[PDB]
């Protein structure tokens, strides 16, 4: 018998700000190509309308449901799996 107990907890943190210069314009961070004339941002990040897709099935997400797991992006079915049960937020 051990009887023994553990614990930990790791906090996280985000950052995003960059100055100098640009064409004021998103960067689809898919192909890192400039976008101009068509662009589809979820929450905070910018992918192209063709572009936006699973990274498991490559399914368009833009008429669908899209997810954020771990930053990057999924469908219902994929995203659903790792979101699996989410917290009260
Ligand atoms: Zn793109
Ligand atoms: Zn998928």
């Amino acid at each position: 018998g051990s009887s023994g107990s553990s614990g930990v907890r790791a906090p996280v943190t985000k950052v995003h700000g960059g100055a100098g210069s640009a064409q004021r314009m998103p960067l689809c961070d898919k192909c890192g190509s400039g976008i101009v004339g068509a662009v589809v941002k979820a929450r905070d990040k910018y992918r192209h309308p063709e572009c936006f897709v699973c990274a498991d099935c490559n399914l368009n997400l833009k008429q669908k449901g899209y997810f954020f797991v771990e930053g990057e992006l999924y469908c219902e079915t994929h995203a659903r799996a790792r979101t699996s049960g989410p917290s009260s937020g």
